[PDB]
């Protein structure tokens, strides 16, 4: 119900509020880059997905949000062995025309694996 | 031969030199976000892929490269109607421990659709 | 005691711990850009200063830190009328070779005026 | 004629066209951070200044530009010994509401010392 690429990423949303969105997912064989770790683009795509879900839910019927930019740091290699990742988008700024959200991706232990900042534009009715 | 996620993205590399990498690809139905345009994470993933290919080819047998960060701007909506996209990674800095590459994604007309900067770490032998 | 540019910025540090640094400062006539608001570079410089102070204090005698990159968003115009700004650097990642800190600059009301992410390299002994 | 902070930075503009701006400047004792190299915020401030000059000149009488964000990488330490730096802003995207410019700061040899991407908003009449 969130689009076909989000389905392919395997994201499962636990919460989508106007102030927070949370999704679980896992590293998979088809999501890896040649040396057995998660392709970095997957981290960016998950950050984009989780922040966009939250931004959309915050704007509500007032308009539609369009991605502007995405800056993601990869802090640790993620593999299939690492189990279930949790990505949490938190608001940084939510105004008339712009939103910025911060998305942290952590493992079961709370180790920060990746983190991204997502700027989106509000297309208001 | 470039990994399973790169295959899923549909990237077709035309050139992978130590100083430039070029890949073609297209927007597809399964790569879209709910309102019929390319999911933004796909832009980031392609930027990551094309820059990593170039960085790897520049480091050669001297070591291996690991993604550090990825900052991608999305400048225009891309749809299935927009045809074939061309992503070109050009070097910004290539040193002992770090590389930075700049990747521009353009349409057939030369319209810049997205652009990303990719920082990678050199793990040398 | 923090360098001549930090002095020129007018930063006054309230706290410099291995896990947090806090500085106060104010918009001034000489820090403005042509239309009476704070020059954006001042926001970046303050973010750099406050994060570097914290990173240095966390690395301690173990080595020295060198700025790598600085990404600052400006969310609201700051003027002389806006009074005293408070910049707080919080750790995102602190590892062997790299540190990342997040610096928020707020006004008296808690309005977020600017926010920056600072990546630094640890040059260890 | 470009504001008081730009004056303090010592920037001297050689060219300000709608498609390029070029300024010269030098590392100075008061611009340094505690270990004798250029404070990183100075690099960001120069990137902001040179890109804003170009963006303003491109928008012309049509409106006014406001800084949105600034992402600067520092690639080599700059000192007083390094002589005259040249900062060149080139356009990445110039549209209805947004502009993005890329600013490279080089030394006399063409060594890239720092590079920044500056996003600005067009406030049109």
């Amino acid at each position: 119900r969130l689009g076909p690429y989000v389905e392919h990423l395997g994201l499962q949303f636990e919460r989508i509020d106007p102030d927070r969105a949370v999704a679980y997912w896992s590293v998979r064989a088809d999501l890896l880059q040649p040396h057995g770790i998660l392709h970095g683009g997957v981290h960016c795509a998950v950050v984009e997905s989780v922040a966009s879900a939250a931004a959309d839910r915050w704007l509500g019927d007032r308009g539609t949000v369009v991605g502007v930019s995405n800056s993601t740091d990869f802090f640790a290699p993620a593999t299939v062995a690492d189990g279930r990742l949790t990505s949490t988008a938190l608001p940084v700024h939510r105004g008339a025309t712009q939103q910025v959200w911060s998305v942290e991706t952590v493992d079961a232990a709370g180790r920060l694996v990746a983190r991204g900042q997502v700027r989106l534009h509000n297309l208001r009715l």
